């Protein structure tokens, strides 16, 4: 049980042709991992994952770094790794912490997050969505821009994502994107388009999400056995309800993850662990004043120095 220490679990865009590949040489629980996720599912998540055929089309990318993050889950407390006093995950990330907290058996959450990802891509027609960074405003500043555009009647345009002070996603109709990127840039900050075509954690998502709330308010959930950060709200469910709520809520509603990381933090967690592919939730967590280091454990040698450096800090 460590005290200081808190896991968080990264969302689409930290897949990668190859990931863990080097990692499921040397240790076959990540090979039983992914047999274990496709077999559930139907057809072959590592071949996806390591070929790329098919990675990027987010009804395959949730359920290759669902199955992606619990194996690394698992060799984490195989190889002796402290249970950490949270979890938190980044909108997909979130059904992975609820799986590494026992809350639902990997097989049920890889499918959910299948049907999660099929839903999402069929939300609006191609190419009227998108999603973008704005860079160098308070979030504040980046709602009020939303809503004007979004007055304007051309189609819908919200904050998505608070990342970090200063890093707002937004997401919505895509020329209500762009005229949001216009006007960020227009009063100084910085926006970049974002690769994906599906305006996820708006409004356009609502009838997308009450097609996998009927799916969802059927699937067997337990309390989790460490307490989740829930993106909607950056809080922790007293109900099995409210668990779900929080859930039902989460695909159309922002990503609070700066007042997650904000939560950890006046909690006394101190360091940070990315349970998954990549380091973007890592470099989310280092510029934190209260973090001292973050990890991810994406490889034979950040596994054993993040397992070595949690283990001296606890």
């Amino acid at each position: 049980a460590a005290t200081k220490t808190a896991f968080v679990f990264p969302g689409q865009g930290s897949q990668k042709v190859g990931m863990l590949a080097e990692l499921a040489e040397q240790f076959s629980g990540v090979g039983q991992t992914f047999a274990e996720a496709s077999d559930a599912l139907g057809f072959d998540l590592w071949h996806i994952a390591q070929s790329g055929e098919g990675l990027d089309q987010t009804e395959n990318t949730q359920p290759v770094l669902l199955t992606a993050s619990i194996a690394l889950w698992r060799l984490w407390l195989d190889l002796g790794g402290l249970a950490p006093k949270y979890l938190a995950g980044h909108s997909l990330g979130e059904y992975s912490a609820l799986v590494a907290a026992g809350s639902m058996s990997l097989a049920d959450a890889v499918k959910l997050v299948n049907l999660r990802g099929k839903l999402m891509q069929n939300a609006v027609p191609q190419g009227e969505g998108a999603m973008a960074a704005i860079l160098g405003l308070a979030d504040d500043k980046v709602v009020e821009l939303c809503q004007s555009v979004s007055a304007l009647g051309q189609g819908s345009v919200e904050a998505a994502n608070y990342n970090s002070q200063g890093q707002v996603v937004i997401a919505g109709s895509t020329a209500s994107v762009q005229q949001v990127m216009a006007l960020a840039k227009e009063q100084s900050a910085k926006a970049i388009a974002l690769p994906v075509s599906v305006p996820s954690h708006c409004s356009l998502m609502k009838p997308a999400a009450e097609k996998f709330a009927e799916a969802l308010e059927q699937t067997a959930i337990e309390l989790p056995t460490i307490p989740v950060i829930q993106n909607v709200n950056a809080g922790i469910a007293t109900d099995v309800a409210q668990l779900r709520q929080a859930l039902t809520a989460q695909l159309y509603q922002s990503v609070q993850w700066t007042r997650t990381m904000q939560s950890l933090q006046d909690q006394g967690i101190q360091y940070i662990v990315e349970c998954g592919p990549g380091t973007v939730l890592s470099n989310l967590a280092k510029r934190l004043p209260n973090i001292e280091k973050a990890f991810s454990i994406d490889s034979k040698s950040k596994m054993e120095d993040a397992l070595n450096a949690v283990l001296v800090a606890a």
